[PDB]
C-alpha cells in the first residue's frame, strides 16, 4: 500500500492531534458542491458530531434517509513544530467513499467505508496556522463496491439506498479523525508471526520503512522489561519462558521498532502484541496447540443515536456482556470494525473472525473483484498483528455454486494469502443455497462457516420438529463428504421481541428463542466436526425499514441498549 | 479562584491535548490506595472509558452500586515544545470529589462534581517524556456538600449511596479531560455586559490576567471582520448596527483578547459571544427589550450506558428534538452541565436557566453544625458556575436551589448569602431565581422575595389528586394560584416542573395514571391553569426525557416523566407540546 495502516501514536518522533468534535456538515442533493467551491468551505452548514453516523440525529425522514453526496468540514490549528514532518490526515473510515481536501487542495480519494483513509497533506499543510479539511462523501450502493446494493431514484430526483444486505445504510464520519506528523524516514508497516518451542517462543518479524537506515527491534514484557533484541528489517526475536497470549487470559508484550542512524534514533514505533499460534488440524481449531471450541456472537457496530459511531463505552459494555455469557469469540459481521475493538479484544483474550464487507452478492463483476481484493488487502494489513484476530472471513452469503464464483473467490483468497504474514485461517459464511452437492467454494476454506435458520426462515414454529430433521439431514450430507475440516455456525437465531411472552411459545416470543436455541444445540452436539457456535446476533440492531423488520433486526440475545433477553442465560449456562 | 475557568483553545500561544479514551480504573473498598502508593500506579486495574459514568458498564450489582473511594490512571506523552509553559490538567468535572496526582505528586483537590477541576502540573511535568496522572475520587453523599444525601453502611462494611434527590448517583470522570499549556502571562478571566443603544450596542468588559502587560480587546463579526477595538483591562466596545443574538435566531461575534509587550503578543484568547440583554420588568421577562415566554424542559445529563458521560451526539439529538417541539429554553436541572451544552445553545439561540447542584435540601426527604459548611460549599459552587458560564449569551438566569426549606428566618439568612455571592460574581447581574416545592406555601415562604422571578415545581394531578381526582387537582391548583395572584407580587412566574410518569406503550381508554393518554390530559389541564394567570411567563416541563434514578418501589427503571424516551423518541404528549408551542 501507498500509505501506512499503523495506528497513530505520540512520542518523541511522532505527533498526533484529534480532530474529533463538532464538524460543519451539509447535504448536497443537487451534486453541485464540487462545482461551487465547497472544497474551500461549506456555504450553509449545520453542526455534526464526529465520530458518528449522521442519520439518527435528525427529526425528518428526508435527512435520515439521505442518499447521495454530502460534505464535512472542520478547521484545526497546526503547531509550528510540525514543520517539514510528513503530515497526514488519518480517518478511521469515510463511509462509503469520499474525496479529502485540505486548504482547498484535492489530496486523495478512497472507496470502501470501513477502513482507514490516509491523506498526505505535507505539501499543503500550514504549520503555525489554522488549516481546513473538507471531505466530500457519498453513501450510494452499487454492484462494483462493498457492501453491494442499488440506488433508487424517487419521482423528484431524491435518492434512496436499496441494500442487498440486512443492516441499515449508516454513513458519514463514523470513526475518529486525527492529524498526525511522522518523521521523513518512518516505519510504515511490520508483521509478526509466532512459533512455539517448548517453554520458549520465536517472534518472526518483517519491517517496512520509507528509507534505508538500520532497524533495531526490541521486545518488552508487560512491565516494560527487555526480553529480546535484534537488528535488521527481517529477523527473529527469541523469547525465553514466553508468557503466551491465551483465550480469555491475555498477556501482551510490547514490540519496539527503531530506525537508527549513528548515534541517534530517527523513528520509533511501539505496539502491544500477543504470542500465540492458531492452526486447523483435522476437524479441530488449535490455539497454542490445544483445541478450542468457539463460543460467541456475530456483532454489529450499532448503538442508539450514534449509529455505527465509535465510542469506548460501547466497547466496555459489550465486552462485560460477552464475558458474562462466558463467550470467547466474535465475528466482525459484516465489515471491519474500528481498530479499538481489536485492541480491546487483545486485552481481554477474545478471539476474532475479521470480516471484509463482502455481503450483498455481469460485466461489473471484474470491478467488484478489484474492490473486494482492495478491501481484503487493507483489512489484513491493518489487523494482522492483533493476537485476537485468528481468522479472516472473506464473504457472507455469496453465490458459490458456479465455476465463475469459484474463479472469483480463488483470486480473493490468493490475495489474502499474499498479504497475511501469518497465513492464518481463511473462511467465509455460507448461506443455505450453497448446498453440499452444489457448492464449489468450500474447498478454498480452512474451515467452513454456516449461516443457518432451521426453525426460523425454514419450518419455524409449529414445524420446528420438521426443521430439526431438515437440519440433521443437511449435516448428515456434510458428514458423508468426510471433508475432515471444522465447521463453525456463524449465524443462527430468531427475531425476539423483549417482553413478548407466550405459553406455549410462538415465533417472536422470548420462550421460542430459548426453544430454538436448544434445538440447534442438540443438532450441533450430534456432529464431531462442529467446532464453534456464534449466535446471530449479540444485540438487536438497525436495518432498512420494511414489513419484515420491527424497528430493525430483533435476533439479538441482548436488546439494543445491551440488556439480556431470556435466551442470554441459556448461552451463559451452556458456555460455562 | 486560583485558576482559570476558560474553555481550552489551541493557537500559537495555547496548546491542548485530549486525554479522553480508555483509562485504568480500580475500586478501593478498603481505602488502602494512598497508603499502598496507588498514586504511582494502580496495582490491578481494569479499563474505564473517559468521559463516562462508570456504573452501567458492569454486569454485577456491587460494582454498579459502588460507593466510596475509587481511582483512575492514564499516561500521556508531553511534547518537548511545551517546556517553560504553564502546564495544567483540566478535568471537565470530577464527580463528586477528588485529589489529582501527577508523576506521583499531589497537585490539587476539589469538592463538587459538576464543574471544572484545574491542576497546575508545571513543577512536576516532564516535557519530552511520558507522564502519569492518577486521580483518587470519592462519590459519597453528605449534608455539607452538593448535592446532598447520606451514605449507608451495610453489615459487611459495604457503602451504599442514599440520595436526598431523584436521580441516580452516577460518578467518575464524566466529562472530557485535557492537558494544556498556557503562556507564562495569560488571560485568566474576562466578563462582558451589554447595553443597547438604538441600532447600536455597547460591549462593556473586564479582563483579568496573570501579569501586568497591556491588553487589547477586539470584536470580530460572524465572518471574522473587525467591528470594534479598544485597549485596557476594562473598557467598552462600540458596535455600530449591532446584530443582536435573538431567541431561536442566534448571531455570534468573536471576542479576541490579546496581551502584548513591546515586541509582540504574549497571549490570545478567543471566544464566541452574543450581544443580548435580559431583564425583568414587572411580570415580563425581556430579551432585547421584548417580552419572551419560556417554552421547554428541565433536562438531565443522562443517556443509556454512558450515564452522565458527555457526548456531542447526545447534544445534537437533544437539540433537534427540542427544535422539533418549538421549545426555546431549558433548565440545567439539577447541576451545571458540560460546557459544550452551553456552546451549542449559543449557536442555536436557546435560553438557559443555569442551576447549581443545590438539591436534596428538603427536610422531609432527609443539624446546626453542618449548615455553615454546606453554605460554604453552596457559595463555592455558585461562584465556580457563574465564573464558568457568565459569557454565554444563552445563560439568562441563575437557579440557586431546587426545593430547599424556605419557610424559616434561618433559611432566609442562608439564601440571602447565596444570592449576595451570586450578585458579586455575575458582571451582568442577570436574573436570579430558584425552584420551589409546594411546601413553600405562599403564606409561609420567606425566600421568594430574593428572586427576580419565581420558579414553581408543581404536580397537581400527579402527586396531588391524581387520576380520578384530577378535577380536584385542578381546583387545588387554581386555589394556590389565586393566592399567589392576590399577593400581587408583580413578578413573572415560571413553572419549572410539572409532569406524570408515563410508560411508553401503556394505553388506556379512559386514561389511567402512567398511560400515554393521561400524560396528554394532565398537560392540557396544566395549560388551562397556566393560561388563566397573566403573570405566568414560562413553562418548562419535567422532564425532556426518561432518566435514571435510584431503584425503588416508586421508580420503574428510573423516572418516566419524560416527554421523550431515554433513547430520545417521542411519547404521545410530545406532539401536544409541539402544537402548543408553535
Ligand atoms: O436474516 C437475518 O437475520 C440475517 O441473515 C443472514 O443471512 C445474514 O447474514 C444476516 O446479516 C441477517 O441479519
Ligand atoms: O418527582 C419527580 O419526578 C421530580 O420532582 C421534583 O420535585 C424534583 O425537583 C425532581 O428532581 C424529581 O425528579
Amino acid at each position: 500500500l501507498e500509505y501506512s495502516e499503523l495506528y497513530p501514536i505520540q512520542n518523541e518522533y511522532r505527533m498526533m492531534q484529534s480532530l474529533d468534535g463538532m464538524w460543519k456538515f451539509q447535504f448536497d442533493p443537487e451534486e453541485i458542491g464540487k462545482k461551487s467551491g465547497w472544497e474551500n468551505g461549506l456555504p450553509a452548514p449545520v453542526s455534526m458530531p464526529v465520530p458518528s453516523s449522521f442519520a439518527d440525529f435528525f427529526t425528518d425522514h428526508k435527512e435520515r434517509d439521505y442518499c447521495g453526496d454530502f460534505w464535512y468540514e472542520t478547521e484545526f490549528y497546526l503547531p509550528a513544530e510540525w514543520r517539514n514532518k510528513k503530515i497526514w490526515l488519518r480517518f478511521g473510515s469515510i463511509t462509503h467513499r469520499g474525496t479529502v481536501y485540505c486548504n482547498g487542495m484535492e489530496i486523495t480519494s478512497h472507496e470502501g467505508g470501513f477502513l482507514p483513509v490516509l491523506a498526505d497533506i505535507s505539501t499543503v499543510a500550514k504549520p503555525g496556522q489554522v488549516n481546513q479539511v473538507v471531505v466530500k462523501i457519498n453513501n450510494e450502493l452499487n454492484e462494483t463496491s462493498l457492501p453491494c446494493g442499488a440506488t433508487k431514484i424517487l419521482n423528484n430526483g431524491r435518492k434512496l439506498a436499496k441494500p442487498y444486505f440486512d443492516f441499515f445504510n449508516y454513513s458519514g464520519l463514523q470513526r475518529s479523525v486525527w492529524v498526525i506528523a511522522l518523521p521523513e524516514e518512518s516505519v510504515k508497516d511490520y508483521s509478526v508471526d509466532y512459533e512455539l518451542c517448548g517453554t520458549d517462543a520465536l517472534v518472526k518479524y518483517e519491517v517496512v520503512t520509507t528509507g534505508e537506515h538500520p532497524v533495531i527491534v526490541r521486545l518488552l514484557d508487560a512491565e516494560g522489561e527487555l526480553v529480546a533484541e535484534t537488528e535488521g528489517k527481517e529477523g527473529i526475536l527469541q523469547v525465553a519462558n514466553a508468557r503466551l497470549w491465551e483465550v480469555r487470559n491475555a498477556y501482551l508484550y510490547q514490540i519496539v521498532i527503531l530506525i537508527t542512524d549513528g548515534n541517534g534514533v530517527l523513528d520509533e514505533y511501539r505496539e502491544k502484541i500477543g504470542i500465540r499460534t492458531v492452526r486447523i488440524e483435522g476437524t479441530k481449531i488449535l490455539l497454542n496447540d490445544r483445541p478450542v471450541y468457539l463460543k460467541g456472537f456475530g456483532k454489529h457496530e450499532d448503538f442508539p443515536i450514534l449509529g455505527r459511531g465509535f465510542h469506548w463505552g460501547i466497547v466496555k459494555r459489550d465486552f462485560e456482556c460477552l464475558k458474562w455469557t462466558n463467550a470467547n469469540c466474535f465475528r466482525t459481521s459484516h465489515y471491519p470494525y474500528a481498530e479499538e475493538w481489536y485492541q480491546f479484544a487483545d486485552e481481554e483474550g477474545f478471539l476474532i473472525i475479521d470480516e471484509v464487507p463482502a455481503v450483498g452478492m455481469a460485466l461489473t463483476v471484474p470491478e467488484l473483484l478489484k474492490s473486494h481484493i482492495a478491501d481484503t488487502e487493507e483489512m489484513i494489513t491493518r489487523d494482522k498483528n492483533h493476537p485476537s484476530v485468528i481468522a479472516w472471513s472473506l464473504f457472507n452469503e455469496p453465490e458459490t455454486i458456479t465455476d465463475y464464483a469459484y474463479e472469483y473467490f480463488k483470486e480473493v483468497f490468493a490475495a489474502a494469502e499474499t498479504y497475511d504474514f501469518q497465513s492464518r485461517p481463511m473462511t467465509g459464511a455460507f448461506e443455505k443455497n450453497s448446498k453440499p452437492e452444489l457448492c464449489k467454494c468450500y474447498p478454498l476454506c480452512d474451515f467452513i462457516c454456516l449461516n443457518r435458520y432451521y426453525g426460523w426462515y425454514i419450518s419455524g414454529g409449529p414445524e420446528i420438529e420438521e426443521a430439526e430433521e431438515l437440519f440433521r439431514d443437511e449435516m448428515d450430507r456434510w458428514k458423508a463428504k468426510e471433508l475432515n475440516v471444522p465447521f463453525v455456525f456463524t449465524e443462527f437465531g430468531t427475531d425476539t421481541m423483549a417482553g413478548l411472552h407466550k405459553l406455549p411459545s410462538i415465533m417472536w416470543s422470548e420462550e421460542y428463542q430459548k426453544e430454538y436455541l436448544e434445538m440447534n444445540f442438540r443438532v450441533f452436539d450430534s456432529y464431531e466436526f462442529v467446532q464453534g457456535e456464534l449466535a446471530w446476533n449479540f444485540a438487536d440492531f438497525q436495518t432498512t425499514e420494511g414489513i419484515m423488520r420491527v424497528d430493525g433486526n430483533h435476533k439479538g440475545v441482548f436488546t439494543r441498549d445491551r440488556q439480556p433477553k431470556a435466551a442470554a442465560v441459556v448461552f451463559k449456562d451452556r458456555w460455562e
